């Protein structure tokens, strides 16, 4: 028992990290088969970032302008193309540690692990949620761009995030591995701000089911609610609306505990309107929204009585 | 910026995990050079657990009675001895992925990463503290015994913890890699209870320095305090006493931020007495004590590992 924010083991990802330098710019790349992926701003300078013309800048670059290092050994670059905001560097060597992998685009509220890297080398691993405003609350310093987020499903690594930039409130923005930004952000030095961040309700409900399972039920009530009513109250408290997909995903936790999703929604509606009277749930003073229902199910491993 | 509960990259440790089966008992082992380390209770059954005579049980086992599996490959066991509560299995093969490593015994309030494993397979990584009562607040299910805790410094993995058992309050007990329990606990089913757990004061101060470095400085007051003043307030809130050694250890963070230790202590004394008035620190409603001063420096410097 016990409940912890937990990341995926980072080893299959550590086997793909490389350093990529262009001119005086260095950041991290991801080496899969004979390709290296990195943020396209590696070809820029600080001065270019004010109004960058990526097509033109890449035109004036040869393969020889990209120095790719996998620890000690240099990788020869044979080709370079841009896909949206990611550079793809074709190399003469296939990564012998390439895991089974896929590129996925994740949805707001879905979690993933981040391997923070500097100069092609891992610094640390932590669990993140894609916020409703298409930011993540990371821990990243200069040199971290090209750090990736990922899930492991079976033995298959699903890469879902590449780090590009930090916004003025200290949250981070990036792309999927096809180089499309999450959210309304661009890889240019211009006034950007993250939108109003909302709370990931399906994750708050997952966490409430976790509370119940680890013994805390002080907040439960006999009342039940309908879904549109809940959503109208949710809206008022900067909570994301709960969709039918979300109700479906909470099915296993509902079944294990015998507490219907709409029952738990009624408990949450109450907690939002009244506050929590300085009482801790699973040792937290605030409702946690970065635990998915799948995260709670894995750690709790409960049975369902039918 | 950003500040996250961050684990060490787990890859060096994932290459050492194996499955150890003895009769019908299966749990995890650690394969370094030609030795496999695991909890000695692998040689027990549910029968033996009440009050097991480990010496007698081990005498009645040959090398042939131990099946060690490293993915698909079976390892030949060539020797076996017991050191305190760990079994050591000599195998015919040195682990070719053995990292630079050492065995250390940590002190209460020191942090480390746990690689949670099931049947020799890594499932999760998370950051933990050794509590003042020599328990850890883990996330472990049946099958997790022999999961290890570790730090990385330089290119060197320091193994500090092996998981043995869960106490009736849902907290976890185990051993260093020489098989000596942390705390007053034994590897038998006996009435055993964790002592009074306190907060790790020096770690809360480290965390306040992290907040400041990241721009969350609302809690800083102009008040200074004596060490004894601070302690006499702190004691009341189930906080460890702060020692001169603790003040010394916070020197680097004090120097980097240009804020005196005893100033920060005065800010903490204020937070303890008055609460946070709704404000959060680094997104958190509660004071966090699972970051050491070295943890804050590593994360804020972007320290990497081989």
């Amino acid at each position: 028992s016990g409940f912890r924010k937990m990341a995926f083991p980072s080893g299959k990802v550590e086997g793909c990290m490389v350093q990529v330098t262009c001119g005086t710019t260095t950041l991290n790349g991801l080496w899969l088969d004979d390709v290296v992926y990195c943020p396209r701003h590696v070809i820029c300078t600080s001065e270019d970032m004010l109004n960058p013309n990526y097509e033109d800048l890449l035109i004036r670059k040869s393969n020889h302008n990209f120095l790719v290092q996998a620890g000690n050994v240099q990788l020869r670059v044979i080709g370079h193309s841009m896909q949206n905001c990611v550079l793809k560097l074709k190399v003469d060597t296939a990564n012998p540690k390439t895991p089974k992998y896929k590129f996925v685009r994740i949805q707001p509220g879905q979690t993933f692990s981040v391997l923070a890297c500097y100069n092609g080398s891992p610094s640390g691993v932590y669990q993140c949620a894609m916020r409703p405003n298409f930011t993540i609350k990371g821990s990243f310093l200069n040199g971290s761009c090209g750090s990736v987020g990922f899930n492991i499903d079976y033995d298959c690594v699903s890469f879902c995030y590449m780090h590009h930039m930090e916004l003025p409130t200290g949250v981070h923005a990036g792309t999927d591995l096809e180089g499309n930004f999450y959210g309304p952000f661009v890889d240019r030095q211009t006034a950007q701000a993250a939108g109003t961040d909302t709370t990931i309700t399906v994750n708050v409900l997952a966490w409430l089911y976790a509370a119940v399972i680890n013994g805390d039920r002080w907040f439960l009530n006999r009342f039940t609610t309908t879904l549109n009513d809940f959503n109208l109250v949710a809206m008022k408290y900067n909570y994301e609306p709960l969709t039918q997909d979300h109700v479906d995903i909470l099915g296993p936790l509902s079944a294990q505990t015998g507490i219907a999703v709409l029952d738990m929604c009624a408990s949450l509606k109450e907690l939002l309107q009244n506050g929590m009277n300085g009482r801790t749930i699973l040792g937290s003073a605030l409702l946690e929204d970065e635990f998915t229902p799948f995260d709670v199910v894995r750690q709790c491993s409960g049975v369902t009585f039918q």
